This record gives structure tokens, sequence and C-alpha cells, in this order.
């Protein structure tokens, strides 16, 4: 009945808690001991962490709770606008986008994005292939160039050719410290130091607005139909409203796309590749069914679906570190959560899903370690046991994209070279909107095998 | 690129072999001589027997193969109609259970059937401190009270009472005759086996006549129980939102007892006979049951924690997979292992214990019984270890029986040291499943009460 609650700071409450640079791993560390749900209390507001399925699957029910933005979603909708990941789900501009945009995110439309995925596949794979000997790789800086490329490629059309540099494109430096300042402003108290931050601001706001409206207007003009999601958003309609996005609203998707997209999936990639690594049994598993099904130089899409091993590789990869590590509901009515902690109409929650994801109750008592083989059969997982992706209507719309695209890339990386952990590297996981593991490095040797 | 196949007999193709008492044995020994793949013929059949861990990972690629129904599944469809075990993938009524079906079946869904499962293992466990001196123990037939029991009274909360009772609840009379008709006929209609088909008809009326009674009865009173046929009554298919039927509510039933009680006695038989043909390999599970169930009674959390007592049961399966093969069909035209190309429609066998001694797959020592295989399993290649079958269409009761058998071997270690006083010789016996037949034991209590 009575709701535990960290240790607090005077009258900042428990917002201290958060200036720290891992908040995710500090709020797994206090459901460690406070349990499956904790009251976390700032100035001007309450919320209340959730760890256990029990609790989450409640949550999880759309009768009683609607996806509520939290802090750091409503700063990032500053420049994510009415975006689908930002909006609430009474405006008109998500059902309208959700409509829109569902069919060209469906695993049937990954068949069309198929060709630009492997594109950069490719770029990265070559990269590596050209490395030195006794050089290494930079895991998550690599991945992130590919899945920036990917979502570029497929969002519209766009190459920000991040293979070719050292400095990312200035969208992209844009992008990260837009993301930056908006996670900082969570755990800040605005004095006058502020105003560079909020000077520098604008100006990336500007940058990332200015090269998505241009690439809009100058799809307009031209005319030209691609494989991409800027094509199928301006010829789409909402078969509700009848209506089309507008181009702002298009802008909003697109930046929406890279900001939610690139990093959840990077991230993954960095994971599943650290826990192989740390793992040569799991690596051996997955490497050969890479190298047994992926018969041909470049992997086609039906290769792809049927690289099984790897998929629980993500999979188990996502249940240990969810790369998106939180998302926060709001309860439409007043209700009991649990049949022991009543809440009020506009009460908020937010599920803690590393925490979820680490329920002996639900995945036994080796929680902490990596055994992709819990996947083998997907009905063995019980209901909202398992949520990398969020829930119901309010899910990832990325969710097949992220898996084709991370699936594709492990099994061509798996086929391609053996990898060596050359500094029994040490998990480091940095937290900006997402979570990877910084300064992740390996050693791959090829295999010599022609694309 | 061409298949081998074992001796013909004329116009009767490969179906003479099947005349025997012990197929899947004569079917293994095919497999030494043939190889990991050989052609079966009989007349308006064939079908391809697997025995490489090579080809069956690629058979259980469920994008190219589907469950095929052997004519044993044809045959037990007879009485199993549509339950979850002989029907089609394709049938409406195999997705609509396995959805309501499938939570019930779950690790979580063991907490609630846990007490009733320790009260027959308690039965059992009183039966062999009741023993008198020299007395002995024949452990399939107690088994197989065991089990049985324990499926009706976590099914439809009735007890069959078998650890009371020499000659078998009528239902079991009926369910054990109806099997091993269905199985004779594969071997096999002039007019001699007219007594066969009239003896088969009325197994299959006293088996619906029961269930149906029972299913009604639950009806009639209206209370809830913790079992499957209570949630069987209340339970909705997500998908479609109906109900199960009160005939596929009796199809499940009888599928439960028939599918599950034989495959999991043999399974506890099986692993007591290794286990006292294994003294090191006992005294390691013997000592873990001490150390895990300090409690007159084993509760679930400790079930989970016989880690050991696991591998045993796993190994077990690799040697004598009590549910000895299953059926495949190619969903369009593919190529198996690159040099069988197989047309649509196709059918596949499964060879389980030739799967499972898979010298690449576990080394030389493949007859060997060693646990210690299953410490790890991610250092198992994919699809080398099928007892439970493959994919959607998996065994939904692997919970069930791994606890049960956990729960109850545990138990059986803890309280009694266990003599090969008779130098058992293994003996293996097949109906739908294997056992091993005459194994009997002598149990000398270590008289820790309950
Ligand atoms: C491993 C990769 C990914 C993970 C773990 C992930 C995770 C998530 C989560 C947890 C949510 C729900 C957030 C909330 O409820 O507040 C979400 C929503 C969303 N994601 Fe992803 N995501 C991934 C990849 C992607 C990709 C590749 C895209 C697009 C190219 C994408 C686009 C979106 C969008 C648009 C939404 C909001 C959908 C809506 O509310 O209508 N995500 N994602
Ligand atoms: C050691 C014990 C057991 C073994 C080795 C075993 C083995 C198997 C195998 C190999 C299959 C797949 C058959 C095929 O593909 O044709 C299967 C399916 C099935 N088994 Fe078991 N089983 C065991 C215990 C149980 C129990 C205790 C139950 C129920 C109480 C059960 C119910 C079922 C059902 C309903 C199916 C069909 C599932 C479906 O197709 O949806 N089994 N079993
Ligand atoms: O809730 C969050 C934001 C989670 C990121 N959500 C997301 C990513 C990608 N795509 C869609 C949605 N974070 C937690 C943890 C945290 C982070 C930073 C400071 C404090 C706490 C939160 O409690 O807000
Ligand atoms: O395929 C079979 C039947 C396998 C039993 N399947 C099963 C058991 C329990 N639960 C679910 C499913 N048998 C083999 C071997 C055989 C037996 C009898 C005669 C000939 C051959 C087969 O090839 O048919
Ligand atoms: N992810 C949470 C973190 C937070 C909680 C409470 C106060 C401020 C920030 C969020 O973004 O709301
Ligand atoms: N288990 C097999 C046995 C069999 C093979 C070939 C013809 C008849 C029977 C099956 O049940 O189909």
């Amino acid at each position: 009945k009575e709701m535990p609650q960290p240790k607090t700071f005077g009258e900042l409450k428990n917002l201290p808690l958060l200036n720290t640079d891992k908040p995710v791993q500090a709020l797994m560390k206090i459901a460690d001991e406070l349990g499956e749900i904790f009251k976390f209390e700032a100035p001007g507001r309450v919320t209340r962490y959730l760890s256990s399925q029990r609790l989450i699957k409640e949550a999880c029910d759309e009768s009683r709770f609607d996806k509520n933005l939290s802090q750091a979603l409503k700063f990032v909708r500053d420049f994510a606008g009415d975006g689908l990941a930002t909006s609430w789900t009474h405006e008109k501009n998500w059902k309208k986008a959700h409509n829109i945009l569902l069919p060209s995110f469906s695993q049937q439309a990954m068949k069309g994005y198929h060709a630009m995925m492997v594109d950069i596949a490719v770029q990265l794979v070559q990269k590596w292939e050209r490395l030195n000997a006794d050089e290494h790789i930079e895991v998550p800086e690599d991945m992130t160039r590919l899945t920036l490329d990917t979502i570029g490629l497929c969002g519209f059309n766009y190459r920000f050719n991040s293979f070719y540099r050292d400095q990312p494109h200035p969208f992209i430096t844009s992008m990260v410290r837009a993301l930056d300042e908006a996670m900082n402003k969570l755990q800040r108290p605005d004095d006058p130091a502020y105003d560079e931050n909020k000077r520098q601001f604008q100006e990336d706001i500007k940058v990332m607005n200015d090269l998505v409206d241009k690439i809009i207007a100058d799809r307009k003009a031209s005319g030209e139909q691609s494989d991409d999601l800027l094509t199928h958003m301006l010829n789409g309609k909402d078969p509700e409203t009848g209506e089309p996005l507008d181009d702002e609203n298009i802008r909003y998707q697109i930046i929406t796309f890279l900001i939610a997209g690139h990093e959840v999936t990077s991230g993954l990639l960095s994971f599943a590749l650290y826990f192989l690594v740390k793992n040569p049994h799991v690596l051996q598993k997955a490497a050969e069914e890479a190298a047994r099904v992926l018969v041909d130089p470049v992997p086609s899409y039906k290769q792809v679906k049927q690289l099984k091993y790897v998929g629980m590789v993500l999979n188990e990869a996502l249940r240990l570190w969810p790369t998106a590590p939180a998302f926060s509901l709001y309860a439409k009515e007043d209700t009991v959560l649990g049949g022991e902690y009543p809440l009020e109409k506009g009460d908020e929650l937010m599920v803690l899903i590393p925490q979820l994801h680490r329920d002996k109750t639900i995945w036994g008592d080796d929680v902490e370690e990596f055994r992709p083989e819990r996947f083998e059969n997907p009905s063995a997982i019980p209901q909202h046991a398992f949520k990398p992706f969020g829930n119901g209507q309010r899910a990832c719309i990325g969710q097949q994209f992220a898996l084709h695209e991370a699936t594709l890339v492990l099994g061509m990386m798996l086929k391609h070279f053996d990898f060596e952990d050359h500094t029994n590297y040490e998990l480091d996981i940095k937290e900006t909107l997402t979570l990877k593991p910084e300064g992740f490095v390996v050693k791959a040797k090829s295999k010599k095998i022609p694309l």
C-alpha cells in the first residue's frame, strides 16, 4: 500500500538522483533496493517507476492507461514536433500519420527497403575488410554510421556518407547536440549560464529543419519517386480523414525516424556484438547459421528471414539492454494498480524496461546470463514480459525495420569475420536518450569471402 | 543424390519391415546401415527418415516444412479428434486451442499445478515406504500410475486413484487398447479384423462418454478449479474471440491423457534406469536432492533448483526420447542438404533417437549417460536435441512434463537408495512410445519423514 521512495534532497526531492551520467542504471539500482514500484518526485513532478511484469502488464492495459510524454519526450518534441514518437494519442496528427505510415513499416514493406539496407551494410563490411592488421574496430561508432546512413537512405533517399567521414554530416552534429541538450535539461534551475545552451539549441533546430525542408521541397519540385518513406508520405492519404500529411509534419516524421531510430538500433547491434564476443559458444552457433543461410555474395530478403538464431541473439540483447530503456503512461481514469496502489486520473507511470526484463519470476534465476535459447520458441514468453519496443498502438512503428536491419547486418558481420575481444573490454554503458556500450572495440579477422 | 532404401518385399515394398514388435529400434538399425537419410515405401506411402542434425536442422525450418500427421497420428486422430496433437496447423481448432491453452501450460502456470503434482508424488513415495523387505518395485508400472493420476488431477480434477488399483480405471483400459489398435494397424483389413474394429469403436465410446460426462458435470456444478478444464470452459481465443466448444474440449482432455502420460512415465523409468546403471551419476543427483529438498514437501521454487536432476532427465531424453519420431511435409519445392530435391507435399520422418546419437554433435561417447552434456544449452548446436518436437508444433506439455518428472525424481532420490537387484537387461517395449519393459528395482528407505 505505502509506496517506497529513494533518498531525497530537501526541496529538490529526488531530482538530484538524475544528476548523474548513468541515470537508467541508477534507477535500476534503486529498483533493486526498493522493488517492483517506487515513487519518484521532482519539483512540480510525481511519477512511479514500475519493474515487475505483474504491474507492467496492468499498465499496458490500453483501456486503463495511455502513452504519456515523459519530460525527455517533451524536450525532444521541441525538434521532433508532432511526429509519431512525441505526439499525444489524441492529437489529430498521431492517428493520421499512424494510419499513413503503418503500411510503410510492415514486414512486407521491408522487401522494398532491403536493397538500400544492403547498400550501407556492404559499405560497413568493406570498411572492415580494408582495415590493416592490428587495427581495431570502434563498434558503436561504426554501427551508428550504418544506422544513420540506412535511415537516411530508406527515409528520404539522402546519403549522409558517414563512412567517408571522421566528422559527421552537419545535420548529424546538430541532431546529436540537440539530443544532448534535451537530456541535459532533465538533470538541470535554468539560470543565465544556460543562455549559450539555449542559443545553440535553436541553431541546431534550424540546421535540421533547413536540410529536411529543403529535401522535401526538392522532391516535390522534381516529382521523383523512390523506394523511400518520403515518397510514401508525399503520396499517402489517411483513410480516416482522407488527408495527406502536410509538409511540416512530414519534416517532423523524417526528423523522428533519424532521432528515434538510429541510436536504439546502433546500440542493439553494439550490445549484440558485445555479448557475442563475451559468449563464444553463442558466437559459434550464430556464425554457423550465417554461413549456412547467407550462401550468396549479397543477402536476399528471404535469406535474412531465415536467420532465426541471429534474431534470438538480437532479442536476448534487447532483453538485457533494451536500448530505449523506458516509456511513460498516464491513468485515463481513477484506477487501482495491482490491487494495492490506487491511482487518480492523470497520474503518471514509468516502465523501467531493463528491470522488467530481469523479473526472476518470469525469466528464472539466471536473468543476468546471455542465453539466446530463451527465445528459441517465442510462445514461451508471457504477455508483457518482453517490451523493448513499447506497448500497444503506441509501440515502435519501426520494429520490423530495426530487426530486419540488425539481422541483416549482424548476419553479414558473422559471415565475413572472426572477432577478437582483444582488450577484454569491460562493459561501460553510456547513456543519452538511449543506451550503448561506450568504448567497445574489437579486432576482425576476415574469412576472405567475396561480396 | 540417390537416396538409400532398405530391403524390399516385392509389392509390399518396405512395409513388412514394420511387422515387428520394436519398429523404432528396427528403424534405428536401418539408419546405422544406410546413414542420415533413407527412403521408406509402403503401398500408397512414401517417406524419408532423417537421422543427422545436418538434415534435421533444415527440416525444422518452419518456412519450408510444416507438421504432417504420420499414419500413427492419423489413426490416433480417430479418438483424439482435432485435439492439439492430431490436428493440422491449418485447422481452425489448432491455432484456437493453441492460443487458449498456451498460458495454462507456461512455466508460470506450473506454480498452480504444483500442489496437485505433490499430492500424487507423495502417494508414490508412500507406496514405496510401505513395501515389505525384499519386495520390489515395478518401475514403469508405478511411473504410469503417477503420470496418469497427475494429468487426471491437473487436467480435470479427476482422481483415477491408480495407486488403489491392480486393474486400471475403465477409461485407461480403453485408452490403452485404442492406442494398441492404432499402432497395430500400421504393421497390418481382411474380415479377421472385424473384432478389432468393433472393439476399437467400443473403446472410443468409453472414452467419449466419460470425458463428456465430466465436462457436463463441471458445467452443471459451476465450480472453478486450478485445472485445465476450468481454463478451457472460461478461456477465449484472443484472435477469433471464440472459446473452444465442448467437443474440442473433450478431444483436448483425451489428448492430454494419451499424449502426456506415456511419454512422461517412460522418461521417469528411463531416467531411473540410467541412474541405477551409473552409480556415480546417481550419487551426484541424490546429493543435489538432499541439499535442495530441505522441507517435508518440495516447493515450486525448490524443484526449479534441481538443476542436475533436470540434466539427468534431458540426458535420458537424449538416449531414449519417449516420443520417438515426428513427421513433416514440404510446404513448397525445396532442396534438402543441397542434394535431396523434394517436391511440395513430400513427407519426412525425424528419427529422434538416431538424431540424438549423431557423433558429429555429441562426440564419440554418444552411448554414455552423461548429464553434464546439458550444462550449457548454448554449447549445443541448433536442432541437435528435439525430444519435444519443433517450433509452434512443439510439445505444449514440455514444462508440465519436466516439472512433474523433476519433482518426482527429486523426491525419489531424496527418500530412497536404489538397488538394481536383478542386474536388469534393458528391453524397450514399443507402443506409440518407448519404455523399459520389466524394469524392477529395490528401494531402501532413508527414513526421512514427509
Ligand atoms: C532496436 C531498435 C529500436 C528500439 C529498441 C525502439 C524502441 C521504441 C520504443 C520503446 C518506443 C515507444 C516509446 C514510448 O512509448 O514512449 C518506440 C516508438 C517509436 N519508434 Fe522505435 N525503436 C527502435 C527502432 C526504431 C526505428 C528503426 C524507427 C524508424 C525508422 C523507430 C521509430 C519509432 C517511432 C516513430 C515511434 C513512435 C510510434 C508511435 O507512437 O506511433 N524506432 N520505439
Ligand atoms: C517427456 C514427456 C513428453 C514428451 C517426450 C513429449 C513429446 C512430444 C513431441 C515430440 C511432440 C511433437 C509431436 C509431433 O510433432 O507430431 C509433442 C506434442 C504435444 N504434446 Fe507432448 N510430450 C511429453 C509430455 C506431454 C504432456 C505431459 C502433455 C500434456 C499434459 C503433452 C501434450 C502434447 C500436446 C498437446 C502436443 C501437441 C501440441 C501442438 O501440436 O499444438 N505432452 N509432445
Ligand atoms: O524515459 C526515458 C526516455 C526513454 C527513451 N525513449 C525512446 C527512445 C527511442 N525512441 C522512442 C522512445 N528515460 C528515462 C531514464 C532517464 C534518462 C535520462 C535522465 C533521467 C532518466 C526516464 O526516467 O525519463
Ligand atoms: O512417428 C511415430 C509416432 C511418434 C509418436 N508421436 C507422439 C508421441 C507422443 N505425443 C505426441 C506425438 N512412430 C514412428 C515409428 C513407428 C512406430 C510404429 C510402427 C512403425 C514405426 C513412425 O515412423 O511412424
Ligand atoms: N525519463 C524520465 C526522467 C525524469 C523523471 C522525473 C523527473 C524528471 C525526469 C523523464 O523523462 O520524465
Ligand atoms: N511412424 C510411421 C510408421 C509408418 C511408416 C510408413 C508407412 C506406414 C507407417 C507412421 O506412423 O507413419
